[PDB]
């Protein structure tokens, strides 16, 4: 039953492309384990993560509510809106369109919130902004999931959304309100079953959000850990190759095994 970083050059001998992955300490933000941290991947929808960080962040400042209700057209809907298509009529709160952005991985929520902000480069601003120098986000949706890399718009590290994971989750970036909120949504996801929480014991607490893409491309960053509490980062990346969606998902939950069983 391997190592962590054993298995995780093992996923990429069998999938071909890269492999990236950082385990990083939640307290004292410390990297515990890494393989290509430094190195660039798509972020997919990983992202959707730290825009709502950039909206929460405006709602700290008092430049934004999350009751504040969006109405929207047919014609703002793009590919896997599971969420948004429902409430033409009634229109969401941005509070809604977060978690349908997290949860469900929504994109004309990740949208109508990213007009919110101003566009894709307004939220590398914001990273920019937090000490991020590294992630960037380029496209809107579905362009990002459409799209071939390319090799760097749209892109992350490991340790860049490790760091910046932390950065959003602890400490005071947030309000303690903002950053509970944020945790929350990540909590409630529903669409990342085959990945990290394939894996997880019984009673553990994870916070995560997955991302998929064209050229074999997969990943998931998460707080997790035993006793109802996080207490470590995961980030997890592929990219490169001609992977199935299957093969992809169940490397990520044979890394997700490996890390539980050696926590
Ligand atoms: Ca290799």
């Amino acid at each position: 039953h391997p190592e962590t970083l054993v298995k995780v050059k093992d996923a990429e001998d069998q999938l071909g492309g890269r492999v990236g992955y950082i385990e990083l300490d939640l307290a004292s933000g410390k990297i515990l384990e890494s393989f290509r941290p430094e190195e660039r991947f798509p972020m997919m929808s990983t992202f959707k993560v730290l825009l709502c960080g950039a909206v929460l962040s405006r709602v700290d400042a008092g430049q934004e509510q999350l009751g504040r209700r969006i109405h929207y057209s047919q014609n703002d809907l793009v590919e896997y809106s599971p969420v948004t298509e429902k409430h033409l009529t009634d229109g969401m709160t941005v509070g809604e369109l977060c978690s349908a952005a997290i949860t469900m991985s929504d994109n004309t929520a990740a949208n109508l919130l990213l007009t919110t902000i101003g566009g894709p480069k307004e939220l590398t601003a914001f990273l920019h902004n937090m000490g991020d120098h590294v992630t960037r986000l380029d496209s809107w949706e579905p362009e990002l999931n459409e799209a071939i890399p390319n090799d760097e718009r749209d892109t992350t590290t490991p340790v860049a959304m490790a760091t910046t994971l932390r950065k959003l989750l602890t400490g005071e970036l947030l309000t303690a309100a903002s950053r509970q909120q944020l945790i929350d949504w990540m909590e409630a996801d529903k669409v990342a079953g085959p990945l990290l929480r394939s894996a997880l014991p019984a009673g553990w607490f994870i916070a995560d959000k997955s991302g998929a893409g064209e050229r074999g491309s997969r990943g998931i960053i998460a707080a997790l850990g035993p006793d109802g509490k996080p207490s470590r980062i995961v980030v997890i990346y592929m990219t490169g190759s001609q992977a199935t969606m299957d093969e992809r998902n169940r490397q990520i939950a044979e890394i997700g095994a490996s890390l539980i069983k050696h926590w």
